[PDB]
């Protein structure tokens, strides 16, 4: 884009999700919370910028976008649960698997962010 906000926003969340692997390896367990809080905040920002530019779109394809938005919050809620397991097992031999499931949740949150991008995108069918 040249001024698309919802896009730049989606690309931010995708970037924050992309930065997770290195951070879980350089941060102590205590720090995993702040990292996910950022993903958390970047998501809320996005979900918000979409809600604003939502009434400017066909009052039809609205049930479709609201559909992914609810999906995203589901995604984050799961990422948090995983992150909590990732913590409780910081010094057990289940560390790697916990982190692995954390990253898997994060990847699906970006995949869903991208699906959201596309939905609101194609939604330029109105004007």
């Amino acid at each position: 884009r040249t001024d698309d906000l919802v896009y730049l926003n989606v690309m931010e969340l995708v970037r924050a999700v992309l930065e997770l692997k290195n951070e879980l390896a350089q941060l102590p367990p205590e720090g995993y919370v702040v990292v996910v809080k950022n993903v958390g905040l970047t998501l809320r920002k996005l979900i918000g910028s979409v809600d604003d530019l939502l009434p400017s779109l066909p009052s039809s394809s609205r049930t479709e976008i609201e559909g992914t938005q609810k999906l995203l919050n589901k995604d984050l809620a799961e990422l948090i649960n995983k992150m909590r397991l990732a913590q409780q097992n910081a010094v057990t031999s289940l560390s790697e698997e916990c982190k692995r499931q954390m990253l898997t949740a994060s990847h699906t949150l970006a995949v869903d962010a991208k699906n959201l991008l596309d939905a609101v995108d194609q939604a330029k069918v109105l004007a």
